[PDB]
């Protein structure tokens, strides 16, 4: 008899990362809004991680990040036009310092998202990483009103949790942006309110920085008559509450038979 | 010696579908400018392929497409909620009814592109078929105007073929619209003016059959105080110009030496 429920030739069966399914899911979210995805480099310049961004050093804002300072000779960054740029290296503490390289290699008006692995100085647990992952979002050009950053919170609440879903905004502070603001989403199965990113009106330094830095390089100034919003919100804390996962250490764990969990969605 | 240039274990390698690869990108394209797709059944009542959209019967406009009638009982053809409908079968002509049936069972505002085979009884040489495929569009709303039309082709166009790439708008007509037009886009490498599709403000007619169908359906009136904008244009002529195709009858040939040389694109 040909037994034809018999196991057939063990072809092997791939899988996508939790992080790769989350941030997928948020970037088709933002590319249905207009957004378009970019990525930086994770080892920065103090320049674009912290001073392009009105976070100066031994400034009391700056210990909101704790970096990764780097050393070594014969590496090469390269800025925004290639351009081969110095100062002291780090592991970016955010994605942030994408907002500063894109808006000297482009022009406005114009929507990005930008996903990212970011890095900072910390003890490792249940609900906390060295290691993680935010994405960014910044949208630039004449009459962009907080208004809009509001409504792109809105859709992203809306498309993450349901119609049920509701987005609250409160005042809070950050040297690149003003007014400045926290989000949370109202996520209806769990009955709770989550605290997703932080958000803003682009800070008038960041513009000046942007353009202060291209005239030094040539290009003329395209950020004197704009506004925008930019937000940011972390990757796992999203992932967790959407894949019920307990502990954030398993992302970079490594366990299989934590992995092959996520087959199904991908 | 262990020959490393020796051929491996012959896995298959897989491919997508020419039209599949157009089809996907042009619903790429129109996700970003917010528009969502779904589809709608092939089989249609000349209700919804014709009637609803303005298209009566013994009508010289009627004869724009060379319709498929098809004969049979036993099948049960769904409407937009599910409920049996009736009427004359038929293969649709166009992916059109799918704008009907969508707004009976939805309400404004939206986005859609409802991508299809449609099939028309045709003599199948080099650049015609009887059997090939389509891409509507259809955005209703309050305020929604023929300049956010000419916005959508304009983006298109952009997409498609690069910054030095222009639409050109012309009157022509179609019983579901009003005012009606075919538009071109410039192909900067061929310099040549491309036909893609034709296009309109939904014609008042329309929403009338839509609003009438809902009532005699228990749904209220939604489309009374709105407006929008429809498009359609052919997949294959653009999937041609795009990837070089000289013959459109090899899409449905079935060559796996044709196929197999999209396994790059995708
Ligand atoms: N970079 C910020 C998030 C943020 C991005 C953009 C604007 C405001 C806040 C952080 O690490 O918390
Ligand atoms: N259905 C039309 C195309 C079209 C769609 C929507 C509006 C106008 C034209 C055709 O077959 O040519």
């Amino acid at each position: 008899r040909v037994d034809v429920s018999l196991p057939g030739a063990s072809l092997f069966s791939g899988g996508l990362h939790p992080i790769t399914l989350m941030e997928r899911e948020l970037v088709e979210i933002f590319r249905a809004l207009g957004y378009q995805a970019v990525e930086g480099p994770e080892v920065e310049s103090e320049f674009f991680n912290f001073d392009a961004l009105n976070i100066p050093e031994h400034h009391p804002a700056r210990d909101m990040w704790d970096t990764f300072w780097l050393t070594g000779e014969g590496f090469r960054l390269e800025g925004p036009l290639g351009e081969e740029v110095e100062g002291r290296l780090l592991l970016r503490t955010h994605t942030s310092p994408m907002q500063v390289r894109y808006m000297v290699a482009h022009t406005p008006p114009f929507r990005i998202v930008v996903p990212g692995r970011v890095f900072r100085f910390e003890q490792t647990d249940a609900t906390h990483e060295a290691v993680f992952h935010q994405l960014e979002g910044l949208v630039v050009g004449e009459g962009i009103a907080m208004a809009h950053l509001k409504g792109a919170i809105y859709e992203l609440a809306q498309a993450l949790f349901g119609p049920d879903s509701k987005v609250r905004f409160q005042p809070v502070y950050f040297p690149f942006v003003e007014p400045g603001a926290q989000f949370a989403v109202w996520w209806p199965e769990g009955g709770k309110w989550l605290e997703l990113g932080g958000a803003g009106m682009v800070h008038p330094k960041v513009f000046q920085a942007v353009d202060a830095y291209r005239e030094r390089l040539g290009l003329p100034p395209a950020y004197r008559g704009v506004t925008g919003f930019a937000f940011g919100l972390g990757v796992e804390r999203l992932a967790m509450l959407r894949y019920g996962i307990p502990d954030i250490r398993y992302f970079f764990g490594g366990r299989l038979k934590f992995l092959e969990q996520f087959k199904g969605v991908l």
